[PDB]
């Protein structure tokens, strides 16, 4: 073994577990890739680091002279801050002011330069925000999560190999939710080169199920269903679309943590569902699929996910 030269390095490599009582019915295998122990708790530190390092790699930033730019309220803020502070870079990062002060903390936390937009113009609030301190700065650089190619390319050479690996190549389906879809593409293109019957299931919300030809609209499931076809994802790698609910998820997520001892995001309990279902198939008897867990779920608190045992513990008093 050996010692890591900077957290950058301990990215990656994160474990494959079977779901055992939450997968009841299952005639088909369900494992999970566990990027919920990544350094930062999601699979966005592995994007913060190689939009970052490929940036450096070609010459266009520097560290100490370039100042990193991106309008983001989820886990790609805090994939790219623990990653810029490790390497010295300046780091700004837009977001609605309406999002928790907990969302705020961590990014302070790790030296980011917070600015707020108006909660009333939602993440087109912030993404006209970077753009226009872009704009003003001139060694700003902009990563654009769902444009730059290296969120899909980081996954094509460490999660598909790591997944391949893994499962010793005997992977039938690898199931992903989708957010910007750099996970599924870049990971599921390397599976379909090792086997070419892989099949790719990428999991959306029912609420804005737009893949599947439905309209974008409101939905819980945080980190997937961005509402529109993101520039990085592959829609031909796509064997299958599934739709999960919000509601659906949110019960799977609390299942996981309560018979597996997985305490896992919402967007988890939407790949675990999707996943289960496609493994409950008669014609999938055997067969073992790969679900991405996205991040871990103490980042949650506040949100939905943890509403109903949230009353709970307010409205509970101490026994004498
Ligand atoms: C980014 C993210 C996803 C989706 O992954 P992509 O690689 O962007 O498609 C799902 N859940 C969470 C919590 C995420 O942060």
């Amino acid at each position: 073994s050996r010692i890591a030269k900077d957290v950058t390095e301990l990215i990656g490599n994160t474990p494959l577990v079977y779901l055992n009582n939450v997968a009841e019915g299952c005639v088909g295998r369900v494992a999970a890739k566990l990027e919920m122990m990544e350094p930062c708790s999601s699979v966005k530190d592995r994007i913060g680091f190689s939009m970052i390092s490929d940036a450096e790699k070609k010459g266009l930033i520097k560290p100490g002279e370039s100042v990193l730019i991106e309008p983001t309220s989820g886990n790609t803020g805090v994939g790219l801050a623990f990653t810029a502070a490790a390497k010295g870079y300046k780091l700004i990062i837009t977001m609605p002011a309406s999002m928790s002060t907990e969302r705020r903390i961590i990014l302070l936390a790790f030296g980011v330069e917070l600015v707020l937009t108006d909660p009333a113009k939602g993440m087109k609030g912030a993404i006209a925000k970077a753009e226009e301190i872009l704009a003003k700065t001139p060694n700003g650089y902009m990563l654009q999560q769902f444009e730059n190619p290296a969120n899909p390319k980081i996954h094509y050479e460490t999660t598909g190999p790591e997944i391949w690996k893994g499962t010793g190549g005997k992977i039938d389906g690898f199931v992903s939710g989708i957010g910007t879809g750099g996970t599924i593409t870049g990971a599921g293109k390397y599976l379909k080169e090792q086997n070419a019957n892989v099949k790719l299931y990428g999991v959306e919300p029912v609420e804005s199920a737009i893949l599947s030809g439905g309209k974008p609209g409101p939905h819980k499931i945080q980190g997937i269903g961005a509402g529109f076809i993101p520039s990085v994802l592959n829609v031909d790698l796509i064997d299958e679309v599934v739709q999960v609910s919000s509601d659906e998820s949110i019960d799977m997520a609390r299942q996981l943590a309560l018979k597996e001892g997985l305490l896992v995001g919402i967007s988890s309990g939407a790949a675990a569902a999707a996943a289960i279902k496609l493994a409950q198939r008669p014609e999938n008897a055997g067969k073992l699929f790969v679900a991405i867990f996205p991040s871990f779920g103490e980042r949650y608190l506040s949100t939905v996910l943890f509403d109903a045992t949230r009353k709970e513990a307010e409205a509970m008093t101490f026994e004498a």
